[PDB]
């Protein structure tokens, strides 16, 4: 009966994340089913724990879910956590690859805070893309959890605030599609580079598809000199322009700035309303 020490079954494999596969677990303790992170200990740069001490921070924050460590059993590191619902990925493809306005700000609202969040507790992410948010379960149905520190790494000291130094980063850390123009150029990344990920991830939203996806290393570079070859104002044309003033705002930011969440948040805020749209929760999959 292969279980979790005792209280939590495997099952089947549902998904990858950084760094290890995850796995369907059911608590026959409480009654919920949970996500169940392993890691093969055999490894010079072993990762799980490292990232559930990040979660371990993070706890308290609105949309972060709860994790548990359990350790190494045999060949494995394991890490339980909250089951939630589905990636914005796999909502993306639910609405056939569309979403309307209101959506988008919906949940642009709900990201950046998520970010934020992450920046107060003096983390970068560095992977921000539609995979590593997922909707809650139940009552908490209307809230964006984000996931995934497997690649995330503090970029300032926690006592004292001092910020990680400029310096050249030569591996890319993340997603290329979603990433930022600093780290094509080989830029340690910083609270800019994850907001400017965000900004590509709301256009990917709107337009279905970014000029830089299906490129034929080589498309590495392919798509760095795609993405600088686009202008700002190309990618956001026939949308809001509030899109191109986030990408632009991201793009300006000093590696060391403390960025301006709530500028972020009240341009879209305020053409959220005065589309007349009302924060009520109401995602495109609520009406089937």
């Amino acid at each position: 009966e292969l279980r979790v020490g005792n209280r939590y079954r495997l099952g089947r494999k549902i998904g990858s994340g950084s760094f290890g596969d995850i796995y369907l677990g059911t608590d026959i303790a409480a009654g919920e089913e949970v996500a169940i992170k392993l890691e093969c200990v055999k490894t010079k740069h072993p990762q799980l724990h490292i990232e559930s001490k990040i979660y371990k921070m993070m706890q308290g924050g609105v949309g972060i879910p709860t994790i548990r460590w359990c350790g190494a059993e045999g060949d494995y590191n394991v890490m339980v956590m909250e089951l939630l619902g589905p990636s914005l990925e796999d909502l993306f493809n639910f609405c056939s690859r569309k979403f309307s306005l209101k959506t988008v700000l919906l949940l642009a609202d709900q990201m950046i805070s998520r970010i934020e969040y992450i920046h107060s507790k003096n983390f970068i992410h560095r992977d921000v893309k539609p995979d590593n948010f997922l909707m809650g379960l139940g009552k908490k149905g209307n809230l964006v959890y984000i996931i995934d520190f497997g690649l995330a790494k503090k970029y300032r000291d926690a006592r004292t605030h001092q910020h990680i130094p400029y310096r050249e980063n030569e591996n890319l850390t993340g997603t290329a599609r979603y990433a930022s123009i600093n780290t094509h150029l080989g830029i340690e990344q910083s609270r800019r580079d994850d907001l400017e990920s965000l900004g590509y991830v709301l256009m990917y939203f709107n337009l279905g598809s970014l000029p830089w996806q299906g490129l034929k290393r080589q498309k590495y570079e392919r798509i760095s000199e795609k993405k600088m070859s686009t202008p700002i104002e190309v990618l956001c044309k026939g949308y809001p322009s509030e899109f191109a003033t986030y990408l632009n705002f991201c793009r300006s930011l000093r590696f060391d700035d403390k960025p301006d969440y709530s500028y972020l948040r009240q341009l879209f805020r305020n053409l959220f309303h005065r589309q007349g749209f009302s924060y009520d929760y109401v995602f495109d999959w609520n009406m089937l």
